[PDB]
This record gives structure tokens, C-alpha cells and sequence, in this order.
């Protein structure tokens, strides 16, 4: 799995998980420090769902023409995942390239209120704890609020692959990250949901760092209890 040192500033890396299933890894810094940032692609018959950016403007360009160098399907809707920036930096080059964006309307108004980029399409039907729709190729569920009160996680049925954003932390990772809009209170309450909605979940995608299983779901938990504890 591509890790900081393998990927050059301002580059995007893939990493095919199955059949039509990637993520991608990008970085980016945050106060001197640097971040590696994942996201998803799905195939979509002949065409290409993306979820979330890769945390910027350069980066995003950069996804798109890797995605072009290595699959060469049209990316035709991103859905990003809450309104920070390593989520929808980037949608405003998306929407330039004749891409549909999606975000919920709680995410679309958090990003207006905060200065970020603004997904031009708004999803129903996630707007209460434990909702999911289906989207293309996966599942879009809202949990209830953890590192962010809007957090969506997607799941891709054909594959068993969850992928939870930012609420969900690599293993490596044993203190909090960036938590300045999140609801600890309801945090584990959130991860509860996952984990009784997806208990099937073979591949679990953090919003930074290695993948692994559903023991990363614990692992969130933990950290954020500790932290609450703090
Ligand atoms: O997800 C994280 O915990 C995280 C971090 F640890 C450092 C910096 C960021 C993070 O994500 B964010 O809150 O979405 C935002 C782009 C910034
Ligand atoms: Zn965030
Ligand atoms: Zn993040
Ligand atoms: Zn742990």
C-alpha cells in the first residue's frame, strides 16, 4: 500500500483493491506535517464514481490524470464525504472537468459556513443517524456525527470494501487527529452503527493511512474514548 515515502509531493498514487475497486493515496502537509489522504474509485459499467478529493486543487488534477493514465474511464460523480478540505479541496477542478459533484445538504452547508468548496449536487435521505441510500455501485450511510456531525461512510457491496473516511483512524495512528469539529460524545456511538450495519465489511479504508479489517473500527473507538478521557 502506497505510504508518504513513496508518494512525491503534489502526486497521486492508485491501489487496486478488486475488480473495479481502487483507492487513491495523495499528501498533503497540515501545520509542517505530512498527511497521507485516501479516497475511493468504483467502476460504474464504463464510467467512474469517485469519493472525496485528494485534498487540494493541484492534487485533484493530479487524480485525474492519473485515473486517465492508469484505468481511462470517465470520472463522471464524485461524492465527498464531510466538508473539510482533504474531502471537497479540489471539487471546484472536478466540476471544471464536467464532473457531477455530490455532497448532502448538511455537508453543502457546513463547506458554504466554513469557506470550503461547495459539491453542486445535494443527497437525500441521509440526513438521520443509521440512513443509507444506495449511489451507482455503493452504499452511502450516514452514522450519526464522529469526527464531523455530516460524516458519510460508503460501502461497495461487490467487494465487501468500507470505507470510513475521516471517523475511521489507521491503526498507527494512537492519539487524535484533527478533531476540531467532531462530537466525541457520539463518537463510538457513530462507529456502533457501522459496525452493525457493515459486520460483513472485509476491507476497511481509513481517511489516512493503511487499510485493514474491522478491527480498525475498535481501534477508533479506543483512541477516541482515551482521548475523550484526556
Ligand atoms: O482526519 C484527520 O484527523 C485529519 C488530520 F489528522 C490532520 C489534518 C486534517 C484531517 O482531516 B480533516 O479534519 O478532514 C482535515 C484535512 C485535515
Ligand atoms: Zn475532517
Ligand atoms: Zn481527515
Ligand atoms: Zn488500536
Amino acid at each position: 500500500y502506497p505510504t508518504v515515502s513513496e508518494i512525491p509531493v503534489g502526486e497521486v498514487r492508485l491501489y487496486q483493491i478488486a475488480d473495479g475497486v481502487w483507492s487513491h493515496i495523495a499528501t498533503q502537509s497540515f501545520d509542517g506535517a505530512v498527511y497521507p489522504s485516501n479516497g475511493l474509485i468504483v467502476r460504474d459499467g464504463d464510467e467512474l464514481l469517485l469519493i472525496d478529493t485528494a485534498w487540494g486543487a493541484k492534487n485533484t488534477a493530479a487524480l485525474l490524470a492519473e485515473i486517465e493514465k492508469q484505468i481511462g474511464l470517465p470520472v463522471t460523480r464524485a461524492v465527498s464525504t464531510h466538508f473539510h478540505d482533504d474531502r471537497v479541496g479540489g471539487v471546484d477542478v472536478l466540476r471544471a472537468a464536467g464532473v457531477a459533484t455530490y455532497a448532502s445538504p448538511s455537508t453543502r452547508r457546513l463547506a458554504e459556513v466554513e469557506g470550503n468548496e461547495i459539491p453542486t449536487h445535494s443527497l437525500e435521505g441521509l440526513s438521520s443517524s443509521g440512513d443509507a441510500v444506495r449511489f451507482g455501485p455503493v452504499e452511502l450511510f450516514y452514522p450519526g456525527a464522529a469526527h464531523s456531525t455530516d460524516n458519510l461512510v460508503v460501502y461497495v457491496p461487490s467487494a465487501s470494501v468500507l470505507y470510513g473516511g475521516c471517523a475511521i483512524y489507521e491503526l498507527s495512528r494512537t492519539s487524535a487527529g484533527n478533531v476540531a469539529d467532531a462530537d466525541l460524545a457520539e463518537w463510538p456511538t457513530s462507529i456502533e452503527r457501522i459496525q452493525q450495519h457493515y459486520p460483513e465489511a472485509q476491507f476497511v479504508i481509513p481517511g489516512h493511512g493503511l487499510p485493514g479489517g474491522l478491527d480498525l473500527l475498535k481501534h477508533t473507538t479506543n483512541v477516541v474514548k482515551a482521548h475523550t478521557n484526556r
